[PDB]
């Protein structure tokens, strides 16, 4: 059964108070209208986020004052023999005043795709009065006070004769589909359903528990295993931050979104190049290629505080861990520029040691610990522990009290001497 809300409902009586833009308000619709976004698509992206703080703003208030909840959704209709496409919330609306003077530039966006733009909207506030607002992109818009308008915002988009596409019902759920799959309103596009996923991100990380997680792995992964790894990490202090990370149980991206709408699918940069096998999402208000590096500092500088706070609540399966992606982590490590990145990095490195049994494994900071004042350290990066045991170059070691790592692989040890020194203290082999 078809469950649509969109109908002309609305009659305008008097007539239309013609209204011109003033000299910023135009300059600006006119940049959005031609040279903000790239895409055409991504105008019922920001439409339908609006709709979603409306709603979201009718919510609160009436739950606020402690009265019943409304029918809260998001329609679009799309309508091909009159070249239209149609988006109604019956969130919160907007009064004369906001109407007159007016998160919420968004909208303009609407004109990139229109020759004309028809919009009724009623305030949610008791005994509101609707209004109609016509556009055609010039200078000027047309207002007058309607009726049959529901309580929220309906927009009408008129289709240039070339954006016509956008009157197609599958592009438009291509486009919804794409963008607003975790629009946190139920939304529906010519009576059909099309958002089912949670924006979990959002969720209180405690509120948050493993099917969700695994469901949401497999969603932004496209896999079919489960995470070994869960970072839910959020943050209003030095940047506005609503993240997921994961790392898979199988052996060898990240999406970003905004205030949950998307932004980019395969968001690159967002992380370092050595933290590319990590799977999940990242929301922060801040987002529009250019500067998204503080961001990614920070996100880098949380991301290895987790996998060794990892390291230290669970040790084998850290190991496993290292042996599985310690490659990402080698060649990040060579990959850095400032010392104190590569031995952030380092800090996430596991070998084993003279004084640990065969398959125990430390990082740099650790057994530095029995290391007396100084000094040094010092490794072996053989090819076998029965071999690096009973190696001269080692016994040279033994009884003059000190600690030698092993590596048993060739990237192990460049590694380690392109790091060559861990805290202001330098790497050596006991082949020198
Ligand atoms: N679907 C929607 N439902 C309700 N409100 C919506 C909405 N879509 C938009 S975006 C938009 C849509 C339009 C339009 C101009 C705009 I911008 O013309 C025709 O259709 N708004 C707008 C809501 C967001 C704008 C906030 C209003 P203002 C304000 C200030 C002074 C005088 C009038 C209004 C406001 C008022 C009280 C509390 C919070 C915010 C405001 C705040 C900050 C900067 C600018 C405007």
């Amino acid at each position: 059964p078809l469950h649509s809300i969109i109908s002309s409902t609305e009659s305008v009586q008097g007539s239309t108070s013609k209204h011109e833009f003033q000299a910023e308000t135009k300059k600006l619709l006119d940049i959005v209208a031609r040279s903000l976004y790239s895409e055409k698509e991504v105008f019922i992206r920001e439409l339908i986020s609006n709709a979603s703080d409306a709603l979201e703003k009718l919510r609160h208030k009436l739950v606020s004052d402690g009265q019943a909840l409304p029918e809260m959704e998001i329609h679009l209709q799309t309508n091909a023999e009159k070249g239209t496409i149609t988006i109604q919330d019956t969130g919160i609306g907007m009064t004369q005043e906001e109407l007159v003077s007016n998160f919420g530039v968004g909208f303009y966006s609407a004109f990139m795709v229109a020759d004309r733009v028809e919009v009724y909207s009623r305030s949610a506030a008791p005994g509101s009065l609707g209004y109609q607002w016509l556009s055609d992109g010039s200078g000027v818009f047309e207002i007058a006070e309607a009726s049959g308008v529901r309580t929220g915002t309906k927009i009408i988009i008129h289709l240039k004769s070339d954006c016509k596409e956008f009157s197609s019902e599958a592009r438009v759920r291509d486009v919804v589909t794409k963008y607003s799959n975790f629009v946190s309103f139920p939304l529906y596009l010519n009576g059909r359903r099309m958002n089912t996923l949670q924006a979990i991100w959002m969720m209180d990380p405690k509120d948050v528990r493993e099917w969700q997680h695994e469901e949401f792995y497999r969603y932004v992964a496209q896999a079919h295993d489960k995470p070994r790894y869960t970072l839910h990490y959020k943050t209003d202090a030095p940047l506005n931050i609503r993240s997921i990370f994961y790392v898979p149980d199988m052996k060898p991206s990240v999406a970003l979104y905004s205030r949950k709408v998307l932004i980019q699918t395969k968001a690159t940069d967002i992380l370092p190049k050595w933290l590319r096998f990590i799977r999940g999402v990242v929301d922060s208000e801040d987002i529009p290629s250019a500067l998204i590096r503080k961001l990614r500092d920070v996100l880098q500088q949380r991301l290895i505080k987790f996998f060794i706070d990892q390291s230290k609540k669970d040790a084998e399966k850290y190991a496993k861990f290292f042996e599985d992606y310690g490659l990402f982590m080698r060649e990040g490590i060579v990959t850095a520029t400032e010392q104190e990145v590569k031995e952030d990095i380092a800090k996430l490195l596991r070998y084993e040691s003279s004084a640990l049994p065969s398959g125990q494994l430390t990082s740099l900071s650790e057994y530095a610990s029995r290391m007396r004042a100084g000094r040094n350290i010092y490794y072996l990066c053989a090819p076998n522990r029965h071999l690096a045991e009973h190696s001269p170059y080692y016994e040279a070691m033994k009884k003059k009290d000190t600690e030698v790592l092993f590596c048993f692989e060739q990237f192990d040890e460049l590694t380690l001497l392109h790091l060559r020194e861990f805290d202001k203290k330098k790497l050596i082999s006991v082949e020198t």
